[PDB]
């Protein structure tokens, strides 16, 4: 079983070293907290939180960094290297990259103003990466609600609360114009915008993402508080101001009978949202972990120990 006190004897200062690394990076890159949380999410949705996403290419297996959900999107890898090196210096061969990334995600959420809690620990590192699995398992912004639900259930998260609370990760961070172009100009081959997108916000987004414009341009997931981890994401949904299709569907999909009440509850109470987010985060962090003597304690998160 994973436990929050796993390193209290072997590396009591791990969380503090992780936090310091993020605080320092945030001064030059205010987006890093969001980026780190997403790295953890994409690690857990592919063979569990086993740091498989951190592995680079080898002649025997491809890196997950080239998956459709990671390529030209996932970022922050050098920062993870930096904190890993610091932790290795403080406590040699003790903290796994899988655990390191989990702590980094929690600390990132807290530093951004979110809830503070001690994540379960004891995960170990994978001996390979899974590109095909990443392409199959990572959800896409154009998924319908049934597909989003299918994606979460596929990795072990059956609850609507898991999906609604974790989607709250979009209370901060950036998104490329590429992923919303259809909603703005030609949704589902209608030549018209997505009707569930607020028309006033539609104009704002069209201004940021013009037709035939820079598809790589970045837009904030949360128009209310772009870099603060709070429940504003849900208030946006209630006003049809979710940025991507997968966001708005939680509130507007014909299949949202079970998700709508959750969206409202999280929009109405920060405490309700924060509690649900921590619960969902720990559940996601509990997806098929390698424990005990399974896997290893990777020294360089980019390569398997030899
Ligand atoms: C429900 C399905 C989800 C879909 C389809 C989805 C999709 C995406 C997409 C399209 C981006 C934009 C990437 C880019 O343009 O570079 C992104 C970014 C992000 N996602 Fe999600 N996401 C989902 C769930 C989650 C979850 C569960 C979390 C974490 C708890 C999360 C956290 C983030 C964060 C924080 C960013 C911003 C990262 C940055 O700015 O570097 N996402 N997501
Ligand atoms: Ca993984
Ligand atoms: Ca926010």
């Amino acid at each position: 079983q994973l436990t929050p006190t796993f390193y209290d004897n072997s590396c009591p200062n791990v969380s503090n070293i992780v936090r310091d690394t993020i605080v320092n990076e945030l001064r030059s890159d205010p987006r890093i907290a969001a980026s780190i949380l997403r790295l953890h999410f994409h690690d857990c949705f592919v063979n569990g939180c086993d740091a498989s996403i951190l592995l680079d290419n080898t002649t025997s297996f491809r890196t997950e960094k080239d998956a459709f959900g990671n390529a030209n999107s996932a970022r922050g890898f050098p920062v993870i290297d930096r904190m890993k090196a610091a932790v290795e210096s403080a406590c040699p061969r003790t903290v796994s990259c899988a655990d390191l990334l989990t702590i980094a995600a929690q600390q990132s959420v807290t530093l951004a103003g979110g809830p503070s809690w001690r994540v379960p620990l004891g995960r170990r590192d994978s001996l390979q990466a899974f590109l095909d699995l990443a392409n199959a398992n990572l959800p896409a912004p154009f998924f319908t609600l049934p597909q989003l639900k299918d994606s979460f259930r596929n990795v072990g998260l059956n609850r609507s609360s898991d999906l609604v609370a974790l989607s709250g990760g979009h209370t901060f961070g950036k998104n490329q114009c590429r992923f919303i172009m259809d909603r703005l100009y030609n949704f589902s081959n209608t030549g018209l915008p997505d009707p569930t997108l607020n028309t006033t916000y539609l104009q704002t987004l069209r201004g940021l993402c013009p037709l035939n414009g820079n598809l790589s341009a970045l837009v904030d997931f949360d128009l209310r508080t772009p870099t603060i981890f709070d429940n504003k994401y849900y208030v946006n949904l209630e006003e049809q101001k979710g940025l991507i299709q997968s966001d708005q569907e939680l509130f507007s999909s014909p299949n949202a009978t079970d998700t709508i009440p959750l969206v409202r509850s999280f929009a109405n109470s920060t405490q309700t949202f924060f509690n649900a987010f921590v619960e969902a985060m720990d559940r996601m962090g509990n997806i098929t972990p390698l424990t005990g003597t399974q896997g290893q304690i990777r020294l360089n998160c980019r390569v398997v120990n030899s």
